[PDB]
DNA sequence: GGGGGAAGGATTA
DNA sequence: GAATCCTTCCCCC
């Protein structure tokens, strides 16, 4: 199997670069303004520009302006982003039919049957960031190894606007030498468990009791690790089957008030409904999240789709089973649909 | 024992 | 911007 992925370049603030040229240069910012005071949000992303002096995805809109309080900032257009996306996958698919699109910005492409070898493989990614620059000036990276994992490894090490090849001999290098926190699935919360157990590489985890991996960071990620470090990684590039489809909107004010509360819920209902789009959903979730942040959810599945009037009745039911069980105040309220029919 | 499915919390880019 | 993963609990052959 021979996998190559893209992975668009600082892409909401790239897209903006190219709607309004005069950006470039200068350190982008696209922000989700929350709505509670002034410049209340967090940073989506930002260009490189604004990255050289710690202005990245995730900061408070507060902290980045400390930071650089010169740079542009501009609100997430999603939908602009989505369509702009969207048109990207199409040019992807003239390359492959095998086309696994991970996220608004990621997709993987299984060229096994397109290329002989990782020579053939390069060009074809040069050929594809051509032609993505060419339709739609936007810059992206490829990965290209054996699988997918080290495919996306790949593009990590070359980003931004580059390319690069992992071959056979390269993965069993990096099996020993990659630091494993910057494996794909394992974040912070797995990364401190895997130092606590003096595993640092992927080697690291051969030579380890498998039920004491197991019961530090749970079955299916310890066999996920573990089949990458024996070399024997192989899942398949597959169409991803959207799962689950919802919304959460912040109040304007944390309360508990059922009937407070209700308004924000009824419009994630009717934003998720919109969303669906013709899918029929036979589960529904009410999540809150709480003044402290944690996240508390309740959900029902039914034996037959649910209507738009049965989401009305059946989230509030759900909502108050949460007011029930727990006593914070919420802060914001949503709603999830799943198991589409 | 384990196939099968529902539910809630954990974890991730 | 949200979505999937993972672990536990339980019906039933
Ligand atoms: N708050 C966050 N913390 C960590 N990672 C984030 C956060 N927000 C977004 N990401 C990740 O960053 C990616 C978007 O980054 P972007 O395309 O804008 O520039 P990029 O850094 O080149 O992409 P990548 O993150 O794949 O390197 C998302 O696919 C994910
Ligand atoms: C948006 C948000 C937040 C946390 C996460 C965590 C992990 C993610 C993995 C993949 C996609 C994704 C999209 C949006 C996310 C993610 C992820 C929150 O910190 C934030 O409040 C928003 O909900
Ligand atoms: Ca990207
Ligand atoms: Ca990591």
């Amino acid at each position: 199997m021979i996998v190559l992925f893209v992975d668009f370049d600082y892409f909401y603030a790239q897209v903006e670069e190219v709607l309004n040229p005069s950006l470039k240069g200068k350190p982008v910012v696209v922000c989700v303004f929350s709505g509670r005071f002034e410049d209340s949000g967090a940073v989506a992303t930002a260009n490189y520009e604004a990255r050289k002096f710690g202005v990245k995805a995730g900061i408070p809109i507060v902290e980045a302006k400390k930071i650089l309080p010169n740079a542009v900032y501009l609100p997430m257009r999603k939908e602009v982003y989505q369509q702009v996306s969207s048109r990207i996958m199409n040019l992807l698919r003239e390359y492959s039919e095998k086309i696994e699109i991970a996220s608004i910005d990621e997709a993987y492409l299984d060229i096994s049957d397109k290329v002989r070898d990782y020579r053939e493989a390069y060009n074809l990614g040069l050929e594809i960031k051509n032609k993505i620059l060419e339709k739609e000036k936007i810059t992206v990276t490829v990965g290209i190894s054996k699988n997918k994992v080290f495919a996306k490894i790949a593009a990590d090490m070359a980003k931004p606007n580059g390319i690069k090849v992992i071959d056979d001999e390269e993965v069993k290098r990096l099996i020993r030498e990659l630091d494993i926190a910057d494996v794909p699935g394992i974040g912070n919360i797995t990364a401190e468990k895997l130092k606590k157990l003096g595993i640092n590489k992927l080697v690291d985890t051969l030579s380890i009791e498998f039920d004491k991996l197991k019961g530090m960071i749970g079955e299916a990620k310890a066999k996920y690790l573990i089949s990458l470090a024996r070399d024997e990684y192989n899942e398949p590039i597959r169409t991803r089957v959207r799962k689950s489809i919802g919304r959460i909107v912040t109040m304007k004010r944390n309360s508990r008030n059922l009937e407070e509360i209700k308004p924000y819920l009824f419009r994630a209902i009717e934003e998720s409904y919109y969303k669906l789009d013709k899918r029929i959903p036979k589960a529904i979730h009410v999540v809150a999240v709480t003044e402290d942040l944690d996240i508390v959810s309740r959900g029902r599945t039914f034996p037959h789709g649910i209507s738009k009037e049965t989401a009305y009745s059946e989230s509030v039911k759900l909502l108050q089973k949460i007011l029930e069980e727990d006593e914070r105040k919420i802060r914001r309220i949503g709603v999830r649909f799943s198991k589409f029919i």
